[PDB]
Protein backbone atom coordinates (compact mmCIF):
# COMPACT_ATOMS: atom_id res chain seq x y z
CA UNK A 1 0.00 0.00 0.00
CA UNK A 2 1.93 2.90 -1.22
CA UNK A 3 0.84 6.34 -1.01
CA UNK A 4 -0.82 8.06 -4.08
CA UNK A 5 2.12 10.01 -4.67
CA UNK A 6 5.04 7.70 -3.73
CA UNK A 7 6.97 8.68 -6.83
CA UNK A 8 6.56 12.43 -6.22
CA UNK A 9 8.18 11.46 -2.49
CA UNK A 10 10.68 9.00 -3.90
CA UNK A 11 11.63 11.75 -7.02
CA UNK A 12 15.16 11.47 -8.37
CA UNK A 13 16.82 14.63 -7.28
CA UNK A 14 18.70 15.91 -10.30
CA UNK A 15 22.55 14.84 -11.01
CA UNK A 16 23.23 18.87 -9.47
CA UNK A 17 21.40 18.49 -6.38
CA UNK A 18 24.57 15.44 -5.53
CA UNK A 19 27.70 17.33 -6.22
CA UNK A 20 28.39 17.45 -2.55
CA UNK A 21 28.07 13.82 -2.26
CA UNK A 22 30.23 13.19 -4.95
CA UNK A 23 33.20 14.54 -3.18
CA UNK A 24 32.47 12.81 0.18
CA UNK A 25 31.24 9.36 -0.63
CA UNK A 26 34.02 7.51 -0.31
CA UNK A 27 34.72 5.22 -3.44
CA UNK A 28 35.15 1.71 -2.13
CA UNK A 29 35.05 -1.07 -4.34
CA UNK A 30 33.65 -3.43 -2.06
CA UNK A 31 31.37 -0.48 -0.16
CA UNK A 32 29.44 0.77 -3.49
CA UNK A 33 29.09 -2.29 -5.71
CA UNK A 34 28.56 -5.08 -3.39
CA UNK A 35 27.65 -4.11 0.58
CA UNK A 36 25.56 -1.51 -0.42
CA UNK A 37 22.18 -3.38 -2.35
CA UNK A 38 21.57 -0.77 -4.58
CA UNK A 39 25.08 0.01 -5.76
CA UNK A 40 25.90 -3.47 -6.10
CA UNK A 41 22.64 -3.85 -8.69
CA UNK A 42 24.05 -0.41 -10.57
CA UNK A 43 27.04 -1.69 -10.95
CA UNK A 44 26.13 -5.53 -12.56
CA UNK A 45 23.69 -3.35 -14.57
CA UNK A 46 26.71 -1.02 -15.49
CA UNK A 47 28.97 -4.02 -16.07
CA UNK A 48 25.57 -5.27 -18.52
CA UNK A 49 26.09 -2.30 -20.95
CA UNK A 50 29.94 -3.67 -21.99
CA UNK A 51 30.52 -6.89 -23.74
CA UNK A 52 33.70 -8.29 -22.13
CA UNK A 53 32.75 -7.35 -18.40
CA UNK A 54 29.02 -9.31 -18.97
CA UNK A 55 30.89 -12.59 -18.48
CA UNK A 56 32.38 -11.70 -15.06
CA UNK A 57 28.64 -10.96 -13.53
CA UNK A 58 27.47 -14.13 -14.93
CA UNK A 59 30.41 -16.74 -13.69
CA UNK A 60 30.40 -14.49 -9.79
CA UNK A 61 26.04 -15.29 -10.49
CA UNK A 62 27.20 -19.29 -11.39
CA UNK A 63 30.08 -19.67 -8.57
CA UNK A 64 27.22 -18.12 -6.16
CA UNK A 65 24.83 -21.31 -7.37
CA UNK A 66 27.79 -23.70 -7.06
CA UNK A 67 28.46 -22.81 -2.94
CA UNK A 68 25.15 -24.10 -2.33
CA UNK A 69 24.65 -26.66 -4.38
CA UNK A 70 23.81 -30.21 -2.90
CA UNK A 71 27.52 -32.26 -2.43
CA UNK A 72 26.29 -35.12 -4.35
CA UNK A 73 25.29 -32.67 -7.49
CA UNK A 74 28.91 -30.86 -7.15
CA UNK A 75 30.56 -32.40 -9.75
CA UNK A 76 27.92 -31.82 -12.33
CA UNK A 77 27.71 -27.79 -11.33
CA UNK A 78 31.36 -27.93 -11.46
CA UNK A 79 31.70 -29.24 -15.20
CA UNK A 80 29.64 -26.76 -16.27
CA UNK A 81 30.75 -23.82 -14.98
CA UNK A 82 34.40 -24.83 -16.89
CA UNK A 83 33.00 -25.83 -20.13
CA UNK A 84 30.70 -22.74 -19.96
CA UNK A 85 33.18 -19.84 -18.62
CA UNK A 86 37.31 -21.20 -18.36
CA UNK A 87 37.17 -23.02 -21.91
CA UNK A 88 39.47 -20.60 -24.28
CA UNK A 89 36.81 -20.78 -27.09
CA UNK A 90 34.16 -20.07 -25.25
CA UNK A 91 32.08 -16.73 -26.22
CA UNK A 92 31.68 -15.63 -22.79
CA UNK A 93 35.63 -17.01 -21.77
CA UNK A 94 36.97 -14.84 -18.88
CA UNK A 95 40.15 -13.52 -19.20
CA UNK A 96 41.68 -12.24 -16.67
CA UNK A 97 42.10 -15.42 -14.98
CA UNK A 98 45.11 -16.70 -15.71
CA UNK A 99 46.07 -19.87 -17.65
CA UNK A 100 48.24 -21.38 -14.78
CA UNK A 101 44.96 -20.96 -12.64
CA UNK A 102 42.18 -22.50 -15.25
CA UNK A 103 44.47 -25.22 -15.56
CA UNK A 104 44.63 -25.38 -11.77
CA UNK A 105 40.89 -25.65 -10.97
CA UNK A 106 40.72 -28.10 -13.56
CA UNK A 107 42.84 -30.90 -11.06
CA UNK A 108 40.30 -29.73 -8.43
CA UNK A 109 37.84 -31.10 -10.84
CA UNK A 110 40.01 -34.21 -11.71
CA UNK A 111 39.32 -35.13 -8.00
CA UNK A 112 36.77 -34.81 -5.19
CA UNK A 113 34.58 -31.24 -5.70
CA UNK A 114 34.67 -28.90 -2.76
CA UNK A 115 31.89 -25.95 -2.36
CA UNK A 116 35.24 -23.47 -2.60
CA UNK A 117 36.53 -24.73 -6.18
CA UNK A 118 35.82 -21.98 -8.24
CA UNK A 119 36.65 -19.08 -4.74
CA UNK A 120 40.45 -18.41 -6.09
CA UNK A 121 39.15 -18.07 -9.37
CA UNK A 122 36.18 -15.73 -7.94
CA UNK A 123 38.46 -13.49 -6.20
CA UNK A 124 40.85 -13.27 -9.54
CA UNK A 125 37.47 -11.78 -11.07
CA UNK A 126 36.82 -9.27 -8.35
CA UNK A 127 40.58 -8.23 -8.11
CA UNK A 128 39.80 -6.83 -11.70
CA UNK A 129 36.36 -5.31 -11.06
CA UNK A 130 38.51 -3.31 -8.28
CA UNK A 131 40.77 -1.82 -11.33
CA UNK A 132 39.26 -0.82 -14.79
CA UNK A 133 35.83 -1.42 -15.05
CA UNK A 134 34.99 0.17 -11.24
CA UNK A 135 36.66 3.52 -12.13
CA UNK A 136 34.56 3.22 -15.35
CA UNK A 137 31.25 2.93 -13.38
CA UNK A 138 32.24 5.94 -11.17
CA UNK A 139 32.17 8.07 -14.36
CA UNK A 140 29.34 6.45 -15.83
CA UNK A 141 25.50 7.41 -15.28
CA UNK A 142 24.89 4.51 -13.55
CA UNK A 143 26.74 6.11 -10.74
CA UNK A 144 25.25 9.80 -10.95
CA UNK A 145 22.17 7.38 -10.79
CA UNK A 146 23.46 5.51 -7.37
CA UNK A 147 24.46 9.14 -6.12
CA UNK A 148 20.80 10.49 -6.63
CA UNK A 149 19.54 7.00 -4.74
CA UNK A 150 22.12 8.43 -1.70
CA UNK A 151 20.52 11.69 -1.61
CA UNK A 152 16.86 10.27 -0.79
CA UNK A 153 18.57 7.98 1.65
CA UNK A 154 19.86 10.77 3.85
CA UNK A 155 16.69 12.45 3.29
CA UNK A 156 15.51 13.41 7.36
CA UNK A 157 13.23 10.80 8.82
CA UNK A 158 9.68 12.11 10.34
CA UNK A 159 6.93 11.24 11.63
CA UNK A 160 4.99 11.70 8.59
CA UNK A 161 7.54 9.15 7.13
CA UNK A 162 5.60 5.59 8.93
CA UNK A 163 1.81 5.28 9.49
CA UNK A 164 1.31 3.63 13.38
CA UNK A 165 -1.02 0.59 13.06
CA UNK A 166 -1.40 -1.64 16.15
CA UNK A 167 0.80 -2.34 19.47
CA UNK A 168 2.53 -5.65 19.30
CA UNK A 169 3.13 -6.27 22.52
CA UNK A 170 5.12 -4.38 25.30
CA UNK A 171 7.87 -4.04 27.92
CA UNK A 172 10.16 -1.69 29.56
CA UNK A 173 11.26 1.95 28.97
CA UNK A 174 8.42 1.55 26.31
CA UNK A 175 6.13 -0.32 23.64
CA UNK A 176 6.15 -2.21 20.45
CA UNK A 177 4.05 -1.02 17.66
CA UNK A 178 3.60 -1.83 14.15
CA UNK A 179 4.11 0.67 11.46
CA UNK A 180 4.41 1.05 7.82
CA UNK A 181 6.27 3.16 5.35
CA UNK A 182 3.74 5.76 3.43
CA UNK A 183 5.49 5.86 0.40
CA UNK A 184 6.88 2.27 0.23
CA UNK A 185 4.74 0.59 2.14
CA UNK A 186 7.07 -1.98 3.77
CA UNK A 187 5.80 -3.09 7.50
CA UNK A 188 8.12 -2.85 10.45
CA UNK A 189 7.75 -2.70 14.18
CA UNK A 190 8.29 0.19 15.68
CA UNK A 191 10.13 0.25 19.16
CA UNK A 192 8.29 3.28 21.05
CA UNK A 193 10.43 4.73 23.82
CA UNK A 194 8.95 7.29 26.26
CA UNK A 195 11.72 10.29 26.44
CA UNK A 196 10.31 11.24 29.78
CA UNK A 197 10.45 7.70 31.42
CA UNK A 198 14.51 7.76 30.03
CA UNK A 199 15.97 10.87 31.59
CA UNK A 200 13.92 10.05 34.90
CA UNK A 201 15.80 6.18 35.24
CA UNK A 202 18.81 8.23 33.68
CA UNK A 203 19.55 5.22 31.66
CA UNK A 204 20.43 7.89 28.05
CA UNK A 205 23.35 5.54 27.88
CA UNK A 206 21.59 2.37 27.34
CA UNK A 207 19.39 3.36 24.60
CA UNK A 208 22.14 5.00 22.27
CA UNK A 209 24.27 1.16 23.21
CA UNK A 210 21.24 -0.41 21.72
CA UNK A 211 20.15 1.66 18.59
CA UNK A 212 24.24 1.94 17.99
CA UNK A 213 24.65 -1.94 18.37
CA UNK A 214 21.45 -2.53 16.09
CA UNK A 215 22.90 -0.31 13.21
CA UNK A 216 26.28 -2.04 13.44
CA UNK A 217 25.12 -5.10 12.43
CA UNK A 218 22.96 -6.46 9.72
CA UNK A 219 21.95 -10.55 9.81
CA UNK A 220 19.10 -12.49 8.73
CA UNK A 221 19.56 -13.76 11.73
CA UNK A 222 19.01 -10.74 14.51
CA UNK A 223 16.25 -8.12 14.02
CA UNK A 224 17.38 -5.37 11.57
CA UNK A 225 17.87 -1.35 12.60
CA UNK A 226 16.43 0.68 9.27
CA UNK A 227 15.32 4.12 10.72
CA UNK A 228 15.75 5.76 14.63
CA UNK A 229 13.70 8.95 15.05
CA UNK A 230 12.92 11.22 17.53
CA UNK A 231 9.75 12.87 18.05
CA UNK A 232 7.39 14.41 20.69
CA UNK A 233 7.57 12.54 24.04
CA UNK A 234 9.25 9.48 22.13
CA UNK A 235 12.57 8.33 20.66
CA UNK A 236 11.88 5.13 18.20
CA UNK A 237 13.27 2.23 16.56
CA UNK A 238 12.33 1.10 13.65
CA UNK A 239 12.97 -2.52 13.65
CA UNK A 240 12.08 -5.95 11.63
CA UNK A 241 8.57 -6.86 11.94
CA UNK A 242 8.26 -10.68 12.94
CA UNK A 243 4.98 -11.81 12.67
CA UNK A 244 5.97 -15.43 13.98
CA UNK A 245 5.39 -15.88 17.41
CA UNK A 246 8.34 -16.21 20.00
CA UNK A 247 10.28 -19.88 20.43
CA UNK A 248 8.93 -19.95 24.15
CA UNK A 249 5.78 -20.24 22.49
CA UNK A 250 6.82 -23.07 20.11
CA UNK A 251 8.38 -24.97 22.60
CA UNK A 252 5.23 -24.98 25.56
CA UNK A 253 2.21 -24.11 23.76
CA UNK A 254 2.88 -25.66 19.82
CA UNK A 255 5.64 -28.39 20.81
CA UNK A 256 4.85 -31.65 22.97
CA UNK A 257 6.81 -30.04 25.03
CA UNK A 258 9.54 -29.09 23.18
CA UNK A 259 10.28 -30.48 19.47
CA UNK A 260 12.19 -33.23 17.55
CA UNK A 261 15.79 -33.12 17.33
CA UNK A 262 15.87 -32.49 13.79
CA UNK A 263 13.71 -29.09 14.46
CA UNK A 264 15.63 -27.68 16.97
CA UNK A 265 18.94 -28.61 15.00
CA UNK A 266 17.61 -25.84 12.72
CA UNK A 267 16.51 -23.68 14.84
CA UNK A 268 19.96 -23.81 16.90
CA UNK A 269 21.90 -23.33 13.62
CA UNK A 270 20.05 -20.19 12.93
CA UNK A 271 20.76 -18.56 16.06
CA UNK A 272 24.41 -20.27 16.19
CA UNK A 273 24.37 -17.81 12.99
CA UNK A 274 23.15 -14.81 14.61
CA UNK A 275 25.45 -14.82 17.48
CA UNK A 276 28.33 -15.47 15.21
CA UNK A 277 27.03 -11.84 13.22
CA UNK A 278 27.08 -10.68 16.55
CA UNK A 279 30.46 -11.69 17.58
CA UNK A 280 31.91 -10.29 14.75
CA UNK A 281 31.41 -6.84 16.36
CA UNK A 282 32.84 -7.98 19.52
CA UNK A 283 29.19 -7.61 20.78
CA UNK A 284 27.68 -10.01 23.40
CA UNK A 285 23.74 -10.74 23.24
CA UNK A 286 23.96 -11.95 27.16
CA UNK A 287 20.24 -12.43 27.02
CA UNK A 288 19.44 -15.96 25.38
CA UNK A 289 16.26 -16.92 26.34
CA UNK A 290 13.48 -18.62 24.17
CA UNK A 291 10.82 -15.46 24.37
CA UNK A 292 13.43 -13.26 22.59
CA UNK A 293 13.90 -15.53 19.68
CA UNK A 294 11.05 -14.66 16.94
CA UNK A 295 9.86 -16.49 14.05
CA UNK A 296 8.72 -14.90 10.67
CA UNK A 297 6.11 -15.02 8.37
CA UNK A 298 8.11 -17.60 6.82
CA UNK A 299 9.16 -19.68 9.55
CA UNK A 300 12.95 -18.45 10.37
CA UNK A 301 14.23 -17.06 13.38
CA UNK A 302 16.15 -13.45 14.64
CA UNK A 303 17.57 -12.78 17.52
CA UNK A 304 15.55 -9.71 19.63
CA UNK A 305 16.16 -7.26 22.72
CA UNK A 306 19.46 -6.01 22.25
CA UNK A 307 18.56 -3.40 25.46
CA UNK A 308 21.19 -6.08 27.45
CA UNK A 309 23.57 -5.98 24.72
CA UNK A 310 27.84 -4.73 24.65
CA UNK A 311 30.04 -4.27 22.44
CA UNK A 312 33.33 -5.44 24.16
CA UNK A 313 36.46 -2.89 23.38
CA UNK A 314 38.96 -5.79 21.75
CA UNK A 315 41.46 -7.10 23.77
CA UNK A 316 39.31 -6.22 27.45
CA UNK A 317 36.37 -8.04 29.30
CA UNK A 318 33.55 -6.69 30.82
CA UNK A 319 31.23 -7.42 34.08
CA UNK A 320 27.72 -7.31 34.72
CA UNK A 321 25.38 -9.41 36.53
CA UNK A 322 22.64 -8.91 34.25
CA UNK A 323 20.42 -11.26 32.87
CA UNK A 324 16.89 -13.79 33.69
CA UNK A 325 16.93 -16.20 36.26
CA UNK A 326 18.16 -19.46 34.89
CA UNK A 327 19.77 -18.42 31.43
CA UNK A 328 23.12 -16.60 33.14
CA UNK A 329 26.41 -18.78 32.82
CA UNK A 330 28.26 -19.01 35.97
CA UNK A 331 31.08 -15.96 34.91
CA UNK A 332 28.03 -13.60 35.42
CA UNK A 333 26.66 -14.82 38.40
CA UNK A 334 29.99 -14.82 39.66
CA UNK A 335 30.24 -11.10 38.49
CA UNK A 336 33.50 -12.13 37.08
CA UNK A 337 35.26 -10.30 33.94
CA UNK A 338 33.73 -12.37 31.05
CA UNK A 339 33.73 -11.91 27.04
CA UNK A 340 31.48 -13.61 25.05
CA UNK A 341 31.35 -16.57 26.59
CA UNK A 342 27.97 -16.19 28.23
CA UNK A 343 26.34 -15.88 24.49
CA UNK A 344 27.55 -20.01 24.23
CA UNK A 345 26.41 -20.60 27.79
CA UNK A 346 22.90 -19.70 26.17
CA UNK A 347 22.87 -21.58 23.20
CA UNK A 348 23.50 -24.73 25.44
CA UNK A 349 20.61 -23.97 27.29
CA UNK A 350 18.38 -23.33 24.49
CA UNK A 351 19.02 -26.28 22.47
CA UNK A 352 18.42 -28.15 25.72
CA UNK A 353 14.98 -26.88 26.50
CA UNK A 354 13.86 -26.86 22.77
CA UNK A 355 15.21 -30.64 22.96
CA UNK A 356 13.75 -31.81 26.40
CA UNK A 357 10.86 -29.35 27.25
CA UNK A 358 12.12 -27.51 30.20
CA UNK A 359 15.12 -25.94 31.11
CA UNK A 360 18.57 -27.91 32.12
CA UNK A 361 18.13 -26.56 35.75
CA UNK A 362 14.54 -26.16 36.73
CA UNK A 363 12.10 -28.32 35.63
CA UNK A 364 8.52 -27.65 34.17
CA UNK A 365 6.81 -28.65 37.19
CA UNK A 366 9.14 -27.70 39.69
CA UNK A 367 8.43 -25.00 42.44
CA UNK A 368 12.35 -23.77 43.06
CA UNK A 369 13.71 -20.44 44.87
CA UNK A 370 16.17 -18.82 42.47
CA UNK A 371 19.13 -19.03 44.85
CA UNK A 372 18.55 -22.76 44.35
CA UNK A 373 18.37 -22.08 40.36
CA UNK A 374 21.65 -20.12 40.55
CA UNK A 375 23.11 -23.41 42.67
CA UNK A 376 22.58 -25.45 40.59
CA UNK A 377 23.86 -23.98 37.48
CA UNK A 378 26.88 -23.19 39.61
CA UNK A 379 27.74 -26.95 40.80
CA UNK A 380 25.27 -29.64 39.72
CA UNK A 381 25.73 -31.17 36.26
CA UNK A 382 22.52 -31.42 33.99
CA UNK A 383 20.99 -35.14 33.01
CA UNK A 384 20.06 -35.62 29.53
CA UNK A 385 17.68 -38.19 28.26
CA UNK A 386 16.64 -40.36 25.11
CA UNK A 387 15.55 -37.52 23.58
CA UNK A 388 19.02 -36.32 22.51
CA UNK A 389 21.27 -38.11 20.52
CA UNK A 390 24.76 -38.82 21.64
CA UNK A 391 25.78 -35.96 19.41
CA UNK A 392 23.07 -33.45 21.07
CA UNK A 393 23.87 -34.65 24.72
CA UNK A 394 27.66 -33.51 23.48
CA UNK A 395 27.05 -29.84 21.89
CA UNK A 396 24.88 -29.11 24.76
CA UNK A 397 27.00 -29.84 27.88
CA UNK A 398 30.41 -29.02 25.91
CA UNK A 399 28.12 -25.07 25.39
CA UNK A 400 27.01 -25.72 29.43
CA UNK A 401 30.69 -26.36 30.58
CA UNK A 402 30.70 -23.90 33.27
CA UNK A 403 34.35 -23.01 33.01
CA UNK A 404 34.35 -20.31 30.47
CA UNK A 405 37.75 -20.95 29.70
CA UNK A 406 36.66 -24.83 28.48
CA UNK A 407 33.05 -23.81 26.90
CA UNK A 408 32.53 -24.93 23.29
CA UNK A 409 32.89 -21.46 20.72
CA UNK A 410 34.44 -19.63 23.56
CA UNK A 411 38.55 -20.00 22.14
CA UNK A 412 40.08 -17.86 19.45
CA UNK A 413 38.32 -19.86 16.79
CA UNK A 414 34.84 -18.94 17.71
CA UNK A 415 31.38 -19.91 16.52
CA UNK A 416 33.31 -21.76 13.66
CA UNK A 417 34.29 -24.47 16.55
CA UNK A 418 30.93 -24.62 17.36
CA UNK A 419 29.59 -25.49 13.44
CA UNK A 420 32.24 -28.01 13.22
CA UNK A 421 30.99 -30.21 15.53
CA UNK A 422 29.29 -33.64 15.05
CA UNK A 423 26.13 -32.24 16.63
CA UNK A 424 25.65 -29.89 13.22
CA UNK A 425 27.56 -33.33 10.46
CA UNK A 426 24.28 -32.73 8.55
CA UNK A 427 23.57 -29.02 8.44
CA UNK A 428 25.52 -27.39 5.49
CA UNK A 429 25.34 -23.83 6.82
CA UNK A 430 26.22 -22.39 3.43
CA UNK A 431 22.44 -23.28 2.03
CA UNK A 432 21.03 -22.50 5.61
CA UNK A 433 22.49 -18.35 5.76
CA UNK A 434 20.94 -18.28 1.59
CA UNK A 435 17.95 -19.21 3.01
CA UNK A 436 17.31 -22.36 1.02
CA UNK A 437 16.30 -24.55 3.81
CA UNK A 438 12.84 -24.99 4.51
CA UNK A 439 11.92 -23.98 7.75
CA UNK A 440 10.49 -26.82 10.17
CA UNK A 441 7.44 -25.12 11.23
CA UNK A 442 5.23 -22.06 8.99
CA UNK A 443 3.50 -19.76 10.61
CA UNK A 444 -0.09 -18.90 8.96
CA UNK A 445 -0.53 -15.30 7.45
CA UNK A 446 -3.70 -14.96 9.88
CA UNK A 447 -2.33 -16.23 13.30
CA UNK A 448 -2.29 -14.50 16.59
CA UNK A 449 1.11 -16.32 18.41
CA UNK A 450 11.87 19.64 30.11
CA UNK A 451 13.82 21.49 28.27
CA UNK A 452 17.13 21.30 28.75
CA UNK A 453 19.75 21.18 26.51
CA UNK A 454 21.85 18.29 27.48
CA UNK A 455 19.05 16.35 26.04
CA UNK A 456 19.08 17.92 23.19
CA UNK A 457 22.42 16.88 22.29
CA UNK A 458 21.99 13.32 23.14
CA UNK A 459 19.13 13.40 20.73
CA UNK A 460 20.94 14.20 17.46
CA UNK A 461 23.38 11.53 18.36
CA UNK A 462 20.56 8.60 18.67
CA UNK A 463 18.28 10.20 15.74
CA UNK A 464 20.80 9.46 12.73
CA UNK A 465 17.50 8.66 10.34
CA UNK A 466 17.46 6.04 7.69
CA UNK A 467 20.17 2.66 8.08
CA UNK A 468 21.85 2.47 5.01
CA UNK A 469 21.56 -1.34 3.71
CA UNK A 470 18.41 -1.83 5.20
CA UNK A 471 16.86 1.30 3.56
CA UNK A 472 18.27 0.57 0.35
CA UNK A 473 16.87 -3.46 1.00
CA UNK A 474 13.67 -1.67 1.70
CA UNK A 475 13.82 0.28 -1.85
CA UNK A 476 14.21 -3.29 -3.51
CA UNK A 477 12.04 -5.47 -1.64
CA UNK A 478 9.00 -2.82 -2.25
CA UNK A 479 9.83 -2.70 -6.23
CA UNK A 480 10.34 1.21 -5.92
CA UNK A 481 13.93 0.98 -6.95
CA UNK A 482 12.86 -1.53 -10.15
CA UNK A 483 9.96 1.02 -11.12
CA UNK A 484 11.85 4.65 -10.54
CA UNK A 485 15.05 3.51 -11.96
CA UNK A 486 14.75 4.10 -15.26
CA UNK A 487 16.81 5.60 -17.86
CA UNK A 488 16.59 7.03 -21.23
CA UNK A 489 15.32 5.11 -24.31
CA UNK A 490 18.02 3.14 -26.04
CA UNK A 491 21.18 3.84 -23.59
CA UNK A 492 20.35 7.64 -23.38
CA UNK A 493 20.98 9.90 -20.17
CA UNK A 494 17.60 10.64 -18.63
CA UNK A 495 16.29 14.21 -18.06
CA UNK A 496 17.44 14.23 -14.42
CA UNK A 497 20.65 12.75 -14.97
CA UNK A 498 21.76 15.74 -17.59
CA UNK A 499 23.50 18.72 -16.58
CA UNK A 500 22.32 20.48 -19.77
CA UNK A 501 18.63 21.57 -18.92
CA UNK A 502 17.64 20.86 -15.21
C1 LIG B 1 4.16 -9.19 15.55
C2 LIG B 1 5.00 -9.07 16.83
N1 LIG B 1 6.13 -8.41 16.94
C3 LIG B 1 6.60 -8.49 18.17
C4 LIG B 1 7.89 -7.88 18.72
C5 LIG B 1 8.94 -7.55 17.98
C6 LIG B 1 9.14 -7.65 16.60
O1 LIG B 1 8.38 -8.06 15.79
N2 LIG B 1 10.37 -7.19 16.33
C7 LIG B 1 10.98 -6.79 17.49
C8 LIG B 1 12.27 -6.24 17.73
C9 LIG B 1 12.66 -5.91 19.03
C10 LIG B 1 11.78 -6.13 20.09
C11 LIG B 1 12.19 -5.78 21.52
O2 LIG B 1 13.14 -5.11 21.71
N3 LIG B 1 11.39 -6.28 22.63
C12 LIG B 1 11.76 -5.96 24.00
C13 LIG B 1 11.13 -6.98 24.94
C14 LIG B 1 11.25 -4.55 24.33
C15 LIG B 1 12.09 -3.64 24.96
C16 LIG B 1 11.63 -2.36 25.25
C17 LIG B 1 10.34 -1.99 24.93
C18 LIG B 1 9.50 -2.90 24.30
C19 LIG B 1 9.96 -4.18 24.00
C20 LIG B 1 10.52 -6.67 19.85
C21 LIG B 1 10.13 -7.00 18.53
C22 LIG B 1 5.71 -9.25 18.92
C23 LIG B 1 5.83 -9.61 20.40
C24 LIG B 1 4.68 -9.62 18.06
C25 LIG B 1 3.45 -10.46 18.39
O3 LIG B 1 3.55 -11.63 18.55
N4 LIG B 1 2.14 -9.83 18.50
C26 LIG B 1 0.97 -10.63 18.81
C27 LIG B 1 0.25 -11.02 17.51
N5 LIG B 1 1.23 -11.36 16.48
C28 LIG B 1 1.18 -12.79 16.19
C29 LIG B 1 0.96 -10.61 15.27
Amino acid sequence: GKSKKWKEILKFPHISQCEDLRRTIDRDYCSLCDKQPIGRLLFRQFCETRPGLECYIQFLDSVAEYEVTPDEKLGEKGKEIMTKYLTPKSPVFIAQVGQDLVSQTEEKLLQKPCKELFSACAQSVHEYLRGEPFHEYLDSMFFDRFLQWKWLERQPVTKNTFRQYRVLGKGGFGEVCACQVRATGKMYACKRLEKKRIKKRKGESMALNEKQILEKVNSQFVVNLAYAYETKDALCLVLTIMNGGDLKFHIYNMGNPGFEEERALFYAAEILCGLEDLHRENTVYRNLKPENILLDDYGHIRISDLGLAVKIPEGDLIRGRVGTVGYMAPEVLNNQRYGLSPDYWGLGCLIYEMIEGQSPFRGRKEKVKREEVDRRVLETEEVYSHKFSEEAKSICKMLLTKDAKQRLGCQEEGAAEVKRHPFFRNMNFKRLEAGMLDPPFVPDPRAVYNLDHTDDDFYSKFSTGSVSIPWQNEMIETECFKELNVFGPNGTLPPDLNRNHP
